[PDB]
RNA sequence: UAAUAGCGCCGCAAUUCAUGCUGCUUGCAGCCUCUGAAUUUUGUUAAAUGAGGGUUAGUUUGACUGUAUAAAUACAGUCUUGCUUUCUGACCCUGGUAGCUGCUCACCCUGAUGCUGCUGUCAAUAGACAGGAUAGGUGCGCUCCCAGCAAUAAGGGCGCGGACUGCUGUAGUGGCUACUGAAUCACCCCCGAUCAAGGGGGAACCCUAAAUGGGUUGAAAGGAGAAGUCA
DNA sequence: TGACTTCTCAACCTCCTA
DNA sequence: TAGGAGGTTG
């Protein structure tokens, strides 16, 4: 699911409780974290079950194996205490205070109740998180947690500036993800037949094994459970979702002298319904781009001057990138959605190196057409000034909006050369004809 | 006195187009009013970017429901919370005190993606005082250029000693800590809190005759953690 | 440090109390 | 009976 998104918040209580978390895991969690850690570096993670089973004793419950799945995520990809995490719906329970606020209960902490603050942008979540546990209260554990749309949670703190208290100083914060596609009904529909598809492929390839008499009975009736539990749905909002035509497809070609241009260009026929460029995405935020790009110059010349030895070289660094980005990526699938797109085609990252060196000269050709020496001089100056952008979060921007409204992607070959209207065309159109396979 | 020239950006113009407008013949014809795209040609008495370091639980971008709704949107109602970010404003500063620490210099030459560059007065010393972000140059910036330095790029020349070192004063230039000075804001003022908490008062614009009558008195975006690799 | 890459995204079934 | 806390497992 890469429709998932998190939201955070963050908890407030008295300086009793906190004090109480802080303690809690500051002096067990990360101890327990390293210790297990320093354990499976000299180990010769499904052993780690019962390799962190003698660890329980010797320095909260939930947290012990909250502190294993750390580890497995550490280990699989080959003051502050470390983030507690919560990988389970029912971890957290939610209820309202009695000034109306939102409080969080954790499993393992029986008297600590945190009033959650967050923003009115994503209060409504939370909301939903309460109304879904109070649905399950109300039926009795007659709806399958798959649908809650609280998949897990992590909660961390954070630095502060008073440097005058050992608490005080950190500030909670909640980070629940929560996914999107489980707002709408219909979406729902969609993750619940997903999720039942996968619970038949697993009880099938599992059922073809032989397993413990009581552990595996165990999990077939958990999973008998959830099958049935999962065609009683909720009282959720419904949206149409989205339609999408095959013949429509929207190109995005990524350059160096023009970051993004797109084209929405039908299929079945062969006429581009709209061009847009990287101005007319912007809009009012053009700005944003010249500045960036300033920005992006100016922070590596300061690099290249202290690659020998300075100090950290954030100073003067911002979002400002990531901030266009999303910009960008929020443009284009509206752009997508207005013409009823299909799909959105972008290039390969792989072949984003080439591009960009193929377009400076092609740049500087267009220049100076045979004179080599000013070739050369102007790819520097044009190296110099225009600095290569981030193609990267772009990809990955527009990827999670686009699974965000329903627009599917696909990777196309950019064309090397042509103008950029032209090249967006061409991606888009060279996309639709490897899909025809 | 100097910034020639170059590159990127920003607009102003012109031409060509359409991603534009018209017209139905719905893919054609014309046109450039809008919206943009592509060049080249310019930087005014004009336009748009851009303007050193900081300051808010700042405002807006919100959810559901019912509609008119394909949908946009708009209306109505209810609810609304304060997280992380990016702009635009407005405001404050151009720091002090102590310490601790890094770098670099016998002396010359060439001169780096090197450093410095605001105003005014006093001096015309090298520094204080007052202001202050319009802050060296071009409309704006730049590793570009200009003036000075340049030991703190690199390389070369090159004296006295000891056997790679000294010719070195806080001298220049950085970093770290602790305390501390101002703004602690989003129409303005006052009080009040910061693991919470808002309240009071005032001004102006539209509706409203007028009414504590209502509002308005800048907007945007969010998927987060962890680990590894490359540069 | 930037950039990239990988991964992460339960859940009903038990027992226990008030 | 309805929460609160523990379990397990490919």
């Amino acid at each position: 699911n890469a429709s998932q998104i998190t939201i955070q918040a963050r908890l407030i209580s008295f300086e009793s409780n906190r004090q109480q978390l802080w303690k809690l895991m500051a002096d067990l969690n990360t101890p327990l974290i390293n210790e297990l850690l320093c354990q499976l570096g000299q180990h010769p993670s499904t052993v780690v079950s019962q390799l962190c089973q003698p660890l329980k004793t010797d320095p909260p419950s939930r947290l012990y194996m909250s502190a294993i799945h750390i580890v497995d995520y550490i280990y699989k990809s080959w003051s502050l205490p470390f983030p507690l995490v919560f990988e389970t719906n029912e971890d957290m329970v939610w209820s309202k205070n009695q000034k109306g606020r939102l409080c969080v209960h954790f499993n393992g902490l029986s008297d600590l109740i945190f009033e959650v603050y967050c923003g009115n942008r994503q209060l409504h979540w939370f909301q939903r998180f309460l109304e879904d546990q109070q649905t399950k209260r109300k039926s009795k554990n007659q709806h399958s947690s798959g649908l809650f749309t609280l998949r897990n949670g992590h909660l961390v703190w954070l630095e502060g500036e008073g440097k005058g208290e050992p608490w005080n100083l950190h500030h909670l914060t909640l980070y629940c993800c929560v996914d999107n596609r489980l707002w709408t009904e219909e979406g729902t529909e969609i993750v619940r037949q997903e999720k039942a598809d996968e619970i038949t492929k697993f009880i099938t390839n599992m059922k073809k094994k032989s397993d413990l008499s009581d552990t595996q009975q165990a999990l077939i009736q958990r999973k008998q459970s959830t099958l049935t539990r999962i065609n009683n749905s909720f009282e959720r909002p419904s949206q149409p979702l989205y339609q999408g035509q095959s013949h429509i497809l929207v190109g995005v070609s990524l350059g160096l002298e023009k970051p993004a241009t797109v084209a929405v260009v039908d299929a079945i026929a062969n006429k581009v319904l709209a061009y847009r460029s990287i101005k007319q995405l912007l809009g009012d935020n053009y700005e944003l781009l010249n500045r960036q790009r300033r920005q992006q110059q100016y922070l590596s010349h300061e690099r290249h001057k202290a690659q020998k030895n300075f100090s950290p070289n954030q100073f003067g660094a911002s979002e400002l990138g990531q901030h266009i980005d999303r910009l960008l990526a929020k443009a284009i699938v509206a752009l997508a959605r207005t013409y009823k797109a299909g799909s959105i085609v972008l290039p390969k990252l792989g072949d984003m190196r080439e591009v960009v060196q193929s377009e400076i000269q092609a740049i500087a050709e267009q220049k100076f057409p045979g004179y080599i020496e000013g070739q050369q001089k102007y790819a520097k100056q044009y190296r110099v000034n225009v600095h290569r952008w981030s193609y990267g979060r772009l990809i990955q921007s527009i990827q999670s909006k686009a699974a965000q409204t329903g627009i599917v992607i696909e990777e196309g070959k950019q064309p090397i050369r042509g103008s950029p209207h032209d090249k967006a065309k061409e991606l888009a159109l060279s996309a639709y004809n490897l899909r025809l396979t």
